[PDB]
RNA sequence: CACCCAUCGAUCGUAAGUGAUGGGACUGUUCGGGGUGAAAGAUACGGGAGCGCCAGAGGUGAAAUUCUUAGAUCGCUGCCAG
């Protein structure tokens, strides 16, 4: 099933991509966000630990999300990417350009693109004291 | 300009320095995350409510302890606290 619309205009459902060191989330939803259509994780995709957060992984749950999105009816994604964010990092992961590309090219038009990492005005204490993650 | 009358007071008088690119005090005037009192704000971390969705999430060199179908992580809007 799916909404029903003229011929000529594009459904937008936004794509909240988490992109972190260890995961990366793709959580299609509605324009709202209030109601979830589809999210895969990189860890739904893999057998590992470590490949949560690989480039494939979220390549493969991209995907998985797209065709779903479809199936519902979305024909395009203003993209909400993020990055663990508040005192933990505000890089964004590394599988944040693979899910951008699997969703470009799997066939999903792509709106506005965003960065929705939390930061603060001021934080609270980092993890690891004052010397840090000492390695 | 030493005086002239109109019309306002008419205390009796400085004579032992000068006023340091010394110091202090004053006036004016910036300037500044200087101090302190009282409200308000901001996201974020956490918890919590409502609404979705479903199989993982977290963490690591790799893992495991930890949380989770009894709904975790994720998403949206209020809420509470520091």
């Amino acid at each position: 099933y799916g909404p029903q619309t003229a011929a000529g205009d594009l459904v937008f459902g936004v794509c909240h991509i988490y992109a972190s060191f260890n995961d990366t989330f793709v959580h299609v939803t509605d324009i709202s966000g209030r109601e979830t259509i589809s999210r895969v994780t990189g860890g739904m995709k893999v057998k590992a630990d470590r490949d949560e957060s690989s480039p494939y992984a979220a390549m493969l749950a991209a995907q998985d999300v797209a065709e779903r999105c479809k199936e519902c009816g979305i024909t395009a994604l203003h993209i909400k990417m993020r990055a663990t964010g508040g005192t933990r990092s505000k890089q964004p992961g590394p599988g944040a350009q693979s899910a951008l590309r699997a969703l470009a090219r799997s066939g999903m038009k792509i709106g506005r693109i965003e960065d929705v990492t939390p930061i603060p005005t001021d934080s609270t204490r980092r993890k690891g004291g004052r010397r840090g993650r000492r390695l």
